[PDB]
């Protein structure tokens, strides 16, 4: 229905050689990125807590609001864009992203 | 407020009915189970992952780390994954606060 969210869910391992600094500045910048691309709303992030698959080593959830029927193309050629671009697909051990609409 | 994400694979078995008979009986749950607040589910429309990879994701809303333990220890819950675990191949589970 019109004003349905899609959501990106991003989830992440960062390699050992990532520094706290270096991943505090990534998720500023991915959350600055709702002022830079039109069709994104909003993003939240943060910390698993529990570590209930150790052996999958994923710490860390983005999920990424994008309004419906409309273009998302300058975020996938983004430079910060997690996983095509130059600036940080080099930060990750492990990634997965997910492209769904929530519904009840 | 704190996040119970989920993501889900089914097992290959497992038809398009029984998915829905699956989120609609664990939506249902936040009728049953105080500890809950809302539940969304999706399911991933990226051709890349839908091979071999997950497929499905699950948010559940609640007020804090010990309310989802809260939830999962209620007797619903229990009974749920008692005879719907059948239905996952795998899953991974993270609890977190969202933040911008």
């Amino acid at each position: 229905g019109p004003g349905m969210a899609v959501k990106h869910l991003i989830v992440l391992k960062f390699k050992d050689e990532i520094t706290e600094a270096q991943k505090e500045e990534f998720f500023k910048t991915y959350v600055n990125l709702v002022n830079i691309i039109p069709a994104m709303k909003d993003v939240y992030w943060g910390k698993d807590v529990t570590q209930k698959n150790k052996e999958e080593g994923y710490t860390h959830i983005m999920e990424v609001t994008f309004e419906s029927v409309e273009t998302i193309q300058d975020y996938i050629i983004h430079p910060a864009h997690v996983g095509f671009g130059d600036v940080y697909r080099s930060f990750w051990e492990k990634l997965l992203i997910f492209d769904y609409t929530p519904r009840k």
